[PDB]
């Protein structure tokens, strides 16, 4: 580590460590289960297409379901969950819904998070 | 209210990891991979597993000649360079933009450079 | 953000790195039954104006709070992430996260401490 | 038990940025200061709000010869440039350790180097 070179790798190893670790799959649905927004994380790392602009469900009809309840609770009860084997085709998976208000205070977004265990 | 304030919070993070994400890689002086991360294994059709111990210009003939004079250069000038990738076969895909590549030298207890790690970052103009 | 010319790239880079520091950090201790505080943080010691003093002694408005949180965690031998705090440590709320560390005869010796900011 | 695993995993983080922060900050050509990291203000006399519109040459006089060596390299050679510090007095006050110093020119739309990034990196030996 003496040498200037050394030190450099390092930082670079570290953030690929760094980010690696907080690595997770994101993307926003709408209140008909479309897709408005999704990680070039998800893209790239599960299962026509692109995802963008189509249906969750119908992507993942494995574990349709349990996505429609997870959703369908955080619009209704509008608040967020938290989820502990697998539920996608990327120990296991951890999932997050939150509610996305418009400006009125309706919702008719949530965002979906997947995180890797 | 708290709601939009978690939603925004995960949406930022997921696009600072998004244009930070880089593909890592390092080989031993003879160009056999030993280390490879996740943004690099998601960006060819091989698994990191089957990588591990292969000749890196074995592995990607079509870069090999670009690929061998950057990692010579740095064996030979014993240090690091930087600079947007010059050969037209790129190594990884993209997804007008361009791809730089960093080439940077580990030096060994005794001194001499016995590995060398290579960054390929992805620009969008 | 003219990202034609390389330089700005990198500039661009590290000011999305230092982007993501910011966002990430939060501070760390490491505190045994004793109260004593045997690990920190450099984001907690640039922080608060440190390894070896005992956490409610240095901290003496929050005392009575600190002690309750990590009294918990040791008891239910399981987490406390929590907000609630009045009298914390140096609205813009701070949350708190309390773990417990089971030696290796399995009772716990050590709690960590978790503090982060919010805007 | 399952404590442990998010105790090392915080640890884990924790000393992951430890490692990987850095101080950063953006000056105008003429040296004028115009942007700064949190990790630059706790490391320095100066807190952010006071900095900013200031004279990085003014602020730090002891180093002042050195960095516009290196920030008029960066505005002559329009490059970037990386390199330990130097010189004696340091910039920033942190088994032997040592800083690294990266300058980097920024270009306008016209194609002027208007500003440049600053970094300052550090590390240690043994």
């Amino acid at each position: 580590l003496y040498f200037q070179s050394n030190a450099m790798a390092k930082s670079r190893l570290l953030l690929s460590e760094l980010l690696d670790q907080l690595s997770f799959a994101l993307c926003i649905v709408r209140n008909d289960y479309v897709i408005v927004k999704v990680n070039e994380y998800f893209e790239s790392r599960v299962i026509g297409e692109t995802m963008q602009g189509k249906n969750i469900l119908e992507l993942f009809p494995e574990s349709a379901d349990y996505l429609k309840r997870k959703i369908d609770t955080a619009l209704v009860i509008e608040s967020s969950s938290f989820s502990s084997e697998q539920k996608p085709h990327l120990m296991y998976q951890n999932l997050e819904v939150i509610p996305i208000h418009s400006e009125d205070g309706t919702i008719e977004h949530v965002c979906l998070c997947v995180y890797d265990v």
